[PDB]
């Protein structure tokens, strides 16, 4: 298939998705992250620092009161609601909305991701090797068809004493 270039020219509109999940697709639960690697936590700031970010309402509402806005970063935040408000960042009520920029990366959560699949010509995935199973409820990260191509990384050791590996995906 027709080769991509990582060069982004400023007239265009690259659209990607960075997300962790655990082996069994689950990317959230109550609200909450399940797990915390400080390889993961560094390898989202490489990757998002100086772009913009676009998240769902309920990932805007899963950061701390005190860390939102991300720093570094254009936040945008996802919401229907024409009352919901995201102090220090613009809410928008649709993807089209959002994606103005040159460089966009869509950080969830499970709604989003599914929403902007679409539009995405990269995804960049942690995979964490903890056992958890999948619940009624829980966000879950996109599956990703066979127009993507991928580079999976080996398994790694974090120090918080997870297997983790990454994956880098792209596609037209
Ligand atoms: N592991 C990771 O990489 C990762 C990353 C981020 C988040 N998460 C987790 O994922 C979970 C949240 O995911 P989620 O799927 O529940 O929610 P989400 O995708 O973060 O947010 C969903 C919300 O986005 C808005 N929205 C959705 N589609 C829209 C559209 N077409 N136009 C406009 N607004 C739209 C709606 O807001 P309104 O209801 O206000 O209308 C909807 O309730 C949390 O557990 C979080 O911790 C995990
Ligand atoms: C690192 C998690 C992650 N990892 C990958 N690979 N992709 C993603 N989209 C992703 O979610 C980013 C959005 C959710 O962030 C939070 C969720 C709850 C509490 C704190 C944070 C802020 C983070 C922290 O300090 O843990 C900070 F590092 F961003
Ligand atoms: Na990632």
């Amino acid at each position: 298939h027709h080769h991509s270039s990582g060069l982004v020219p400023r007239g265009s509109h690259m659209v990607g998705l960075i997300w962790a999940q655990a082996t069994s697709g689950v990317i959230g639960r109550g609200g909450d992250i399940p797990w915390r690697l400080p390889e993961d936590q560094a390898h989202f700031r490489e990757i998002t620092m100086g772009h913009t970010i676009v998240m769902g309402r309920r990932t805007w509402d899963s950061l701390p009161a005190k860390v939102r806005p991300l720093p570094g970063r254009r936040n945008v935040v996802l919401s229907r609601q024409a009352d919901f408000m995201a102090s220090g960042a613009e809410v928008v009520g649709s993807l089209e909305e959002a994606l103005t920029s040159p460089e966009t990366w869509v950080i969830g959560g499970g709604q989003v991701y599914a929403l902007a699949l679409p539009y995405a010509t990269r995804c960049e995935v942690t995979e964490v090797d903890i056992g958890l199973p999948r619940e009624a409820g829980d966000a879950l990260a996109p599956v990703l068809d066979e127009t993507w191509r991928g580079e999976t990384g080996e398994w790694r050791f974090s120090r918080s004493g997870l297997r983790y590996r990454l994956y880098s995906y792209h596609r037209s």
